[PDB]
């Protein structure tokens, strides 16, 4: 028995994200508005209008006081929800795939940009300080014949970063690229310390579990993957990123639109390109536990509640948010 406990709509939702206590849900819309829903009454607590193009990501501060939103219109904004204020604002030269707040410091974020270099931005003050982040390790000055340098550089430049998250401590960034690589970046040196090809297309989503010990990866090769994250923040060298499970549908050759971990990391959910279903697998043994049909529409971004077995999803056609109670 499928159970949809709530359907809400304010504009066409393109993204959703629960805060960490789970009493509030943020929604971003096609028109750039961001909506804060009070989950007790399921009504709108406030509307934030700072963007004018599709919201692409939402990231909450540890404390729930601040919310970082990004859009296709090249902008990232840090909202103060204590007063609804635009607390910080950073404009790039390209659409933002997504921007993530440092897990312990709402004054630093990392962003991945469409056809542009990924960025680490310090927003402690008003007039940010930006730092370019690397997509590819640095080659030595002597390793390539001069006659080959132009073509090698052109090829290296096809490696572009499409998704990025902080590790739990904030000391490293995990980034995905157009060439299916997972890069581990030291956030203080901004140098790549490890890189491994884990997929055979563009990496579109990265997400960590709460402890930061497991990584979920969506990529364009029709396969969802979880990995065991290495011991990084420890004082002890470059490192393995062992695959845990692959989740896929071989006979229907389904592609996955968005993916999400449940509160404890027990379940992985995904929405399906060009289909209406949501799929839920369990990470204990990798098996498929549920296929949800819900309404008759293709689903986009999905997000689990941080404490309870609730799965929210944005419809691509209607922009409604449906919330399933998952048993």
């Amino acid at each position: 028995p499928e159970n949809i406990t709530n359907t809400i709509r304010s504009g066409h939702s393109t993204c959703v994200r629960f805060n960490r206590k789970g009493d509030f849900l943020a929604s971003g819309r096609v028109d750039g508005t961001v909506v804060i829903w009070d989950l007790e009454t399921m009504g709108v607590a406030r509307k934030l209008r700072g963007h004018s193009k599709n919201i692409t990501s939402l990231s909450w501060s540890r404390c729930g006081r601040y919310l970082l939103s990004a859009c296709q219109g090249w902008k990232v904004i840090l909202w103060d929800l204590q007063d609804g204020k635009r607390y910080r604002e950073v404009r790039f030269r390209a659409p933002v795939y997504g921007a993530e707040l440092h897990p312990w410091n709402h004054h630093q974020f990392a962003a991945a940009l469409f056809e542009d270099q990924p960025m680490l931005v310090d927003i402690t003050e008003p007039v940010e300080v930006r730092y370019v982040l690397p997509s590819v390790p640095k080659r030595t000055s002597t390793e390539t014949d001069p006659a080959l340098r132009e073509k090698q550089a052109k090829e290296d430049a096809k490696h572009m970063t499409t998704a990025i998250v902080y590790t739990a401590s904030g000391d490293h960034l995990l980034a995905g690229t157009t060439k299916g690589r997972l890069n581990i970046i030291d956030a203080r040196t901004r140098e790549i310390i490890y890189s491994e090809k884990i997929a055979s297309g563009i990496i579109t989503t990265l997400r960590l579990t709460e402890s930061g010990r497991e990584l979920l990866v969506n990529a364009q090769d029709r396969i969802i993957r979880t990995f065991i994250v290495p011991n990084l923040s420890a004082a002890d060298d470059p490192i393995q990123l062992p695959l845990e499970h692959k989740f896929q549908d071989v006979v229907n050759r389904l592609s996955w639109n968005h993916v999400a971990f449940s509160a404890t990391g027990e379940y992985v959910a995904a929405s399906t390109y060009n289909n209406h279903e949501l799929y839920i697998w369990e990470r204990g043994h990798g098996s498929l536990v549920r296929m949800l049909e819900g309404p008759k529409e293709e689903q986009g971004v999905i997000e689990w509640h941080p404490h309870r077995a609730l799965l929210a999803a944005c419809g691509l056609e209607t922009g409604r948010i449906n919330i399933w109670s998952v048993t």
